[PDB]
């Protein structure tokens, strides 16, 4: 359940926050300025609906702060940051854990798709990791928070394409689908084993967009550490140019869970 929390609930732009009674949380204040009270109940219900997406692999929206001219969202604190932070830490992550993170991403995405939620911005920054290396899927760019996103863009307030299905590059009139997210997943799979972002040799945005739409993909030979052949096959399957040929997350799960259990766990 969501709390209509108050600024007063916290000790004296994104920022750490210590709730006076509940503890560490993440706050994004989305808006400062004129009153716009007419938006209040829609902002609250939208937060309620996002808060109703509950699953072990989906991040919890803990509270909102709705005040005279200050609107803030409050999220649970994931101790190890996002997945790229984890992949780029000095201490390595063993193959078993990488396999589990993949399985858990599949579960969160199957759950979301089960509820009719198309993420549209899946990427390592939206995959958060707790102290025990379990993951939760987040929506930090507010791609599913329609009203808060508009609130964030209002005039009187005070981006990466690596993971975008090629159908959406240079085409803002295509509607994203579940297969859009599957493509993103494919590139996340590559990042997990490369321990870095793809396309490091790309020079210009227009060169990248045109290259990916012509069929360029992340360089599989650039994976130095060991990567199971089945996982190389999965990412190639998941980033096929034809969206209708990419599998669903339930189809992915039925393949990868028995492979995870028998080979990587
Ligand atoms: C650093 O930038 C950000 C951006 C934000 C935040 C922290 N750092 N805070 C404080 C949040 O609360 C974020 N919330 C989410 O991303 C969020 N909340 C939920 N989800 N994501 C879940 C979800 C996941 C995927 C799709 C839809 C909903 C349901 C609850 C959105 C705004």
């Amino acid at each position: 359940n969501v709390i209509k929390m108050k600024s007063s609930d916290f000790l004296e732009k994104v920022s750490l926050a210590f709730h006076r009674t509940q503890g560490l949380m993440i706050m994004k204040t989305v808006y400062k300025g004129p009153n716009c009270i007419e938006h209040n109940e829609a902002l609250l219900e939208e937060a309620k609906m996002m808060n109703r997406l509950r699953h072990s692999r989906v991040v919890k929206l803990l509270g909102v702060i709705i005040e005279e001219g200050k609107y803030s969202l409050v999220m649970e604190y994931m101790e190890k940051g996002n997945l790229m932070h984890v992949l780029k830490a000095e201490m390595s992550t063993p193959l078993s854990v990488k396999g589990r993170i993949i399985l858990e991403i599949i579960e969160g995405m199957a759950y979301l798709h089960g509820k009719g939620v198309i993420h549209k911005d899946l990427k390592p920054e939206n995959i958060l990791v707790d102290n025990d290396f379990h993951i939760k899927i987040a929506d930090l760019g507010l791609a599913s928070f329609k009203m808060w996103s508009k609130l964030n863009n209002e005039e009187h307030n005070e981006g990466t394409l690596y993971y975008m299905a090629p159908e959406h590059l240079n085409d803002v009139n295509a509607k994203p689908t579940e297969k859009s997210d599957v493509y993103s997943f494919a590139v996340v799979l590559w990042a997990i084993f490369a321990n870095k972002e793809p396309y490091e040799n790309a020079i210009a945005e227009q060169q990248l967009i045109m290259a990916i739409k012509s069929g360029n993909r992340p360089d599989v030979d650039d994976i130095t550490e060991y990567c199971p052949r089945e996982i190389i096959s999965l990412m190639k399957l998941c980033w096929e140019a034809n969206p209708e040929a990419r599998p669903t997350f339930p189809g992915i799960e039925e393949k990868f869970r028995p492979f995870y259990l028998s080979q990587l766990e």
